[PDB]
């Protein structure tokens, strides 16, 4: 047989991302074997270990799922934390695991704009937030700017200033250059939050240069459920990929299935699957020092494309061809020409 | 048969990029075909006709392979400006043109790096030069400071100064450099030595550059700088890059470049609109085309409806941060 | 007597410019001498010169200041392509030029970050505006004839069209981004719903939506009145409150960028005038020369290499290596 | 009188830092009283204090210096985190904080251009070197390597390949070898290096051993050298007595940390001048919204936060006649 362990935060924090990890590994081993769930003879039989994103908890399971379950190889986890505390625990038993989503016994699985998307996120979320009020001189107004101050009360950002202008001002250099300089200097997010029946009118101003963003913008509060209630709505950062045969696949038969697209940490669980698949068919065995030697330098597809883990650091790396172009025939070219 | 005409400045100022085009469409027509040159039964054949990058002689060129040499469908061209001449003929004639490298008759290949890239370098040859020399003041820092001199006066920079150091690699020095040359547009201290590095450390935030670096000069034949200059860009692997480098570097003995996966498209865009089409007439091709996904080496392109244009078929991924955030905070 | 002669687009397309122009450097010459408007003695007289942004006429007014007006020195012009044109008559007259806003005769105002802004606004208005339209499937249609009327006489296109019945605007978004993608020039989604587009970073694209500012060239065919401003922030000085103080008193406006200008020339002249202790051409591109000057932008000096006027400044520098190495520690 | 408190490390990790900061301190007390060092009728007394850029040993020398020596007012220190543990004393002796160069008591310095240059310098200090050999294969490159090899082990950094090649595809190689590791990547060449740059490293994040300041600021990289940021200030009646005296009495220029000290001797000496006595009541009042010149310009304490803010005009330009000019 064939076992791979999955460690994942079933439960807990992370459970939402632990979800997608499984759905992508099921559905990446169903395309790398055309639904066999068989490679060489071999059945695939897949072991999931719930660590709910807690560090000594990933070792016990991890070590339980090498020793009691025979896994022969491991993904996971979840947790970032989780899974550095498991390191040591694939070397102690010798055998391989793959990081997903988050020695010469651990493959990486790659850097992507989608972690250094959450990072920034992160970081925002560990970070001050300065609000600054923007509303009409009547009781509207007054009342709406009332419970928005009630609503940011649950919060922990600070509001430096209310500025009310009068019903009818069409004209806001001073009220935005009050709120400038209001913000201006402080870390770490600032934010003017208009209230009205001027957005445009403050930035035509252009308030990036002091690093103010406005109430209309997308994703401009950290991604705290405290905030998520004046602004309903996930945070989520979006990105594109170019099309390949297995994107189609995950693509067209996700949705079909979950009436939904995929995510970016179903992507990654599936990729993990091609890793695993690839590895052991090259292989050819699922000997922990056989599948070191096949995967150094092994390229391997994924929903995201050619993917190849370098020997050295055993990390995945986007795998590319490299090209050129020669500029100075079209320069000479272009000169020669204005005269 | 199937008849497709390729124009290119095959000689004149833009005959190095002429010749990338046509090996690449030769080659993206072997590949679309398993190499049969024959599609449903239709003979392949391609017809060349050098523009010298003349905007008169190619659009004589373009109506002469549409009306005397039966093109069905022409692709083109190497300049820029030869190829806005052209767009009407396509028009006139009742023909597709595929605008490559460079009204509904016309296909365009696309928004690239590699264009903005020649983009830069063209505005650069096109803006000013202005040099200040660091050299050591003794005899052969000083003779090497004319050696440049002399070169530097053959090309059209301006030399605002020259500062001599003992020996230094030094503060004062380098500030009296940034101040010659700060405010200027548009481009560098040229260092003649037996300093860099010192000087490096200092910063460019005045928007100047060393003479180490990559490029640091335009690309003009006038600017001991020996050397081409290269925009160097990186593809995701596929089973077309694969074909083409590997086959370029067997046949040809280097990689292939930009102009020979531009070549590659265009090739590969024609076959798959006359797959898609079954037939050679404008109008059924026009609208096979619009729409339609092809393969390319840089991976799947599609036509835009409303303008022509070639966009890199995308799929639409989201990551959804609160759950990591909110757990990073607790 | 001390004669100043200002060319400017008084009247003509660039007239805005030069009253702002004029304005400064008739305060920029009282704050200067106090009030006295004569300096060491010396009577300070301006002569001004409408040249309607036409450089041959530009060339003649100059000639006519130095010639028959007898200007010891000038400072022009509104336009620089007219400016460009003045450069020979300031030599063939052997008297100083000072260009402004726009040889060894000419010397030059600097480079600072609201000329930049211009470049870029007239580069945008040189190029192309792409719109995609977002609506209500009543009143969309309508107000996307009477837009797609106004933008008629605009010289944009309209990419496309889309409807959606009035909630999750995801595939929506989706088909406008495609939509405008990779075309050259401005792309914008203009909506008859915001925040959800905007959410989804259209600044990947390229896409502005119809709310950023200033997303429309500034031409007078661009729903969206009210002129296109570049903001900036000068440090307080005294001569920086001065003009604030007074243009502000005498006006109820602030100094605008062109204002400052004059007066950043008028300062120029006083202080070499001053420092040659004379009004002779060689004297005064000996005084100028490497010379130092207080402007509302702050301490400013013309290098000699170029005749070009620099931020005057010191140079500081921090070390890092003992604040890193306890910070690892 | 007038008594002022300067905590800061003068011995210790911040040595060189509290040494420049109390020199600003003093001339920028001498400049400000033209010499005098009297102000309205005090006599001006400053007190230093070594915290040693020990937190509890900065809480004390604090302490101590509003208790015992009756510092009206105090300025540090040194240390962030010993800056952050005096925040209560401040609070707990009724008495005011100029926080420098690091409650309605504290009032702070500024964010500026230079700090944020340390903080960078701190970060990358705080992460990974990662290493790319490159040179000639003879006798002395490979040897040049051990050498280079024995002194990068004492480091931290890892070497990840050597590249030897005989005197693009080696650069590729490079490349390759550091693409997506955090943080720095860097080709160490010995011996190349222009036909490297010429390929443009800066888009995989890799750096070349030409370069300004390539090595995090730790002395075990230090390649002899210190680690400088550079930022220029437009000159003022301020500076020029700066630059031109600490220029004729130490024979070396001003730095931020002298020019931080002179801008805290500023705030108190204005804000004093301004209040008419030693109140800290009365000086709180009197410094927020406050402005003061210091060696960089004119700063406001901004009242909502005690914040030093460089103080500005804002100045616009009107575009759209020289677009419409442009088109037409």
């Amino acid at each position: 047989d064939l076992k791979i362990a999955l460690i994942y935060g079933k439960t807990g924090p992370l459970e939402a991302y632990a979800k997608q990890t499984e759905t992508g590994l099921m559905m990446g081993l169903e395309y790398a074997t055309k639904g066999t769930m068989t490679l060489d003879g071999r059945k695939i039989v897949v072991i999931t270990k719930d660590d709910q994103s807690k560090p000594d908890l990933s070792k016990a399971a991890l070590a339980e799922a090498y020793q009691d379950d025979g896994a022969d190889i491991a993904i996971g986890t979840s947790s970032s934390a989780a899974a550095l505390a498991d390191l040591p625990v694939a070397e102690e038993n010798k055998k391989i695991l793959i990081v997903e989503p988050a020695n010469r016994y651990i493959f990486r699985t790659g850097r992507n704009s989608s972690q250094d998307a959450i990072s920034n996120a992160v970081a925002i979320g560990k970070q001050g937030v300065t609000i600054a009020t923007l509303a009409q001189d009547y009781a509207f107004g007054r009342d709406g700017v009332a419970a928005f101050k009630e609503a940011l009360a649950k919060t922990g950002a600070t509001l430096a200033t209310e500025e009310y202008v009068p019903t009818t001002t069409t004209d806001f250099t001073a009220v935005g250059q009050r709120l400038f300089d209001a913000l201006k200097d402080k870390p770490g997010k600032k934010i003017i939050w208009v209230i009205w029946a001027p957005l445009t009118k403050l930035q035509d101003m252009d308030p990036k240069r002091y690093g103010i963003e406005l109430s209309t913008g997308g994703n401009i509060l950290p991604a705290l459920a405290a905030y998520k209630r004046l602004m309903e709505g996930a945070t989520y950062y979006y990105y594109d990929i170019p099309k390949n045969p297995i994107n189609e696949w995950l693509v067209t038969e996700h949705q079909k299935r979950f009436n939904a697209p995929p995510d970016f940490f179903t992507a990654g669980g599936f990729s993990a699957a091609m890793a695993v698949v690839t590895a052991v068919q090259k292989a050819k065995s699922t000997d922990t020092e056989k599948l070191i030697a096949a995967m150094e330098g092994m390229e391997f597809d994924t929903p995201k494309g050619k993917m190849v883990f370098r020997k050295e650091d055993h990390q995945a790396l986007q795998s590319m061809y490299h090209f050129k172009v020669k500029v100075d025939p079209a320069v000479a070219w272009a000169v020669l020409e204005e005269g």
